[PDB]
């Protein structure tokens, strides 16, 4: 009970180390509580990978009421203020699973939480987001509660001079921004476009992209599907020509840019679909031949092809080309996901399967030419 379990936990800090934790797991919900709350502080001032695992994994196993509530909330609150990387996003996973558990210290153990978040807003900066995006999924009525001062401090953190918190802090307002549209909007693309006017322009662009795609839906379930196998409609002109002019000025200046612009050429494309086309199809094909961004570069004009239906239909023999050029060497997980999309058109995919099946067989292959004798 105390010897063995200590032993098996030991392994977890020094695939196997995850199956210790959910063995204990089922050890505990077959049941040594204080041993084992000593050995969460034996695992914890060491390691730290090792004891989160452990005590994350047993909330919602067990039976985790009051008491525990109030001793492992000290364990978390000391890992977020200055961590290192990995084990910062696994120490916030444990907020949201203890966050959930639906117990009466939630409305206080979260408020804690984010009204701290707000002080900060790298390795101070970049836990707060954590903090915050992963507690708007596990708990959405008391995330709501400080709205007002989540919108305006943030707009302060995200422009100093990071790329790990750029990443982070859009998927922050991405959490937030979701649950205002199922129950701000002016607010954001306000203190956004005034930031447009190489540091100002690849933060910009991806919060642009929430705008974008939460007021059209149309453009994110073609996206959503694809990765398996009145606010922002009003400044739709001042968008599209700012991020257009932004693309083609920027063509090699500074691979974060190259990589924001091909999310935003789809997205605002299939919002409202020739010389926005045109000055597109320019840089997604160019893009292709270069490195980086050959991956996004076909699922951009993966995108481009259902949003754009008969546009696209002249620029075929170049893409076809390409494709027909860079299989038969045989990176290509994303070659076939698009090919799939294109037909989403039906006599050049014949010719496209002796190479396509020369490749070998892949999980992406058999999951594309399974959904592809669907829809074709």
């Amino acid at each position: 009970x105390x010897x063995x379990x200590x032993x098996x936990x030991x392994x977890x800090x020094x695939x196997x180390x995850x199956x210790x934790x959910x063995x204990x797991x089922x050890x505990x919900x077959x049941x040594x509580t204080r041993f084992y709350d000593q050995l969460n502080h034996h695992i914890f001032e060491l390691e730290r990978k090792g004891g989160i695992l452990a005590i994350a994994s047993l909330i919602g196993v067990e039976g985790g009421n009051a008491t525990r509530i109030g001793r492992f909330a000290n364990y978390l609150r000391n890992l977020l203020p200055s961590n290192d990387p990995v084990v910062m996003e696994m120490a916030s996973k444990a907020i949201g699973r203890l966050a959930m558990a639906g117990d009466t210290f939630t409305a206080e153990y979260v408020e804690f939480e984010v009204k701290r978040a707000l002080e900060w807003l790298e390795g101070r900066r970049h836990a707060a987001v954590l903090v915050l995006r992963e507690l708007a999924i596990s708990v959405p009525t008391f995330f709501f509660q400080q709205v007002q001062p989540f919108f305006d401090n943030i707009f302060v953190a995200v422009w100093d001079p990071k790329q790990a918190i750029r990443e982070g802090a859009v998927a922050a307002l991405r959490a937030c921004l979701i649950l205002t549209t199922q129950r701000w909007y002016r607010h954001t693309f306000e203190e956004a476009e005034k930031g447009f006017d190489d540091d100002r322009i690849h933060g910009a662009l991806l919060i642009l992209n929430e705008l974008v795609r939460i007021s059209s839906m149309e453009g994110e379930r073609l996206r959503e599907e694809m990765e398996e196998i009145x606010x922002x409609x009003x400044x739709x002109x001042x968008x599209x020509x700012x991020x257009x002019x932004x693309x083609x000025x920027x063509x090699x200046x500074x691979s974060l840019i190259q990589m924001t612009i091909l999310n935003l050429l789809p997205r605002l494309a299939a919002f409202r679909p020739t010389q926005y086309l045109q000055d597109t199809m320019n840089h997604v094909l160019s893009c292709v031949k270069k490195e980086k961004e050959r991956t996004a570069a076909f699922q951009a004009l993966g995108l481009l092809s259902v949003a754009v239906r008969s546009e696209f239909k002249v620029y075929l023999p170049r893409v076809l080309d390409i494709i027909r050029a860079a299989l038969p060497p045989k990176v290509d997980a994303t070659v076939f996901t698009c090919i799939s999309m294109l037909a989403r058109i039906q006599q050049d995919i014949k010719e496209l399967l002796e190479p396509m099946l020369a490749v070998g067989l892949s999980p992406a292959l058999t999951a594309v030419l399974y959904d592809l004798s669907r829809q074709i």
